[PDB]
């Protein structure tokens, strides 16, 4: 039953490293998951919705790693807390990439994906300007542009730059220098009058 | 000659300001500009290709106004400098909204536009650092991040913040907001210790 269903997901994270959706068939993802294409839709209505899911785990499994970050604050200074925090999304964005891909170019077309997007960001984005204005009213950051303007800002640098860094797009940074990049631009920004 | 082949990108950008290129055909195209659908043809291969054409002026358009400064500096300090560069593509780009739309889902796509878009961003990127270098290098920076990849996080950050303001996303920096915000960012990066 759930078996089934995570044989189905399963298949399409698969698929997904090698073509993008359009090019990926529900009898694929019914093959790949063992199963007939009636039964296939039976757990699911089309393979977008089974991409939708899988951005879905993917997105909630960013906000769950954060909210216990947020929760269980590290011992260390500013510079690292908000690396420790970024590098949540490195990790769980950057160890599934392919949806991360796919579910970026599902933006376009799908009102559902771009739906669930813009609910999370706009959580991660508020999360961050409260910390931002803890920092202020704590004497720690200066009060410059608004808390929530800058957090939205810094949010989409992010999403733009982590994922052209996955695709390997030209330009980006590379992989193994985006999370440093980012950083700087944070606490400077941040902390910087 | 010249005057049908304009006639069919100003109906085209028009058109787009209501629907995107998926709900328009040639035949709307070729009505609004005042000719036959064969004739269309025989100026642009598709109607992707009049998208690309719209797109490929709207960044040459900036690509100059930014050379124009680049030959002029503006006598004001570092602040107004880095505003009056991020403002060409606030107010080219901001300008021509619907292309700019359509040019971005048009990326995923489209290898022409993918292609014209990295080669843009390219070099932008490279006169980004190759400023920032000046700057270090008259000591009115610190040598902090790699020139080049500080570059490409804060073009990509511009390209993601500019877009979702003027698509008006959920989430965005209001547009009456969104340059001062990015002003912020890169000034704090490029000098902030
Ligand atoms: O890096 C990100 N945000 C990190 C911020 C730092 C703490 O909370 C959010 N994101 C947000 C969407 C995609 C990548
Ligand atoms: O704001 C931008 N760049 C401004 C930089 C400031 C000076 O040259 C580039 N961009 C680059 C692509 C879309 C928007």
């Amino acid at each position: 039953g759930d078996d089934r269903e995570l044989a189905i997901l399963a298949t399409a994270e698969n698929l997904l490293e090698d073509r993008p959706l359009a090019d990926i068939s529900v009898d694929d993802l019914a093959k790949g998951a063992g199963i007939s294409r009636p039964t296939f839709y039976f757990y699911f209505p089309s393979k977008e919705a089974v991409l939708l899911t899988l951005l879905d785990r993917v997105v909630n499994q960013a906000d769950m790693a954060l909210q216990t970050l947020a929760e269980n604050p590290a011992d260390t200074d500013r510079e690292n807390m908000w690396r420790t925090g970024i590098n949540v999304f490195f990790e769980t964005f950057g160890s599934h990439k392919a949806v991360t891909r796919a579910g970026q170019a599902a933006r376009a077309t799908s009102v559902e994906v771009a739906e669930l997007w813009s609910t999370f960001m706009q959580k991660w984005i508020a999360y961050t300007a409260a910390v931002i204005d803890a920092e202020r009213d704590r004497g720690a950051a200066p009060r410059t542009l608004p808390a929530h303007e800058l957090a939205t800002a810094l949010n989409l640098m992010n999403e733009r730059t982590l994922f052209a860094s996955f695709a390997g797009e030209q330009p980006s940074v590379p992989e193994a220098r985006v999370l440093d990049t980012l950083v700087h631009i944070w606490v400077t920004s941040i902390y910087g009058e």
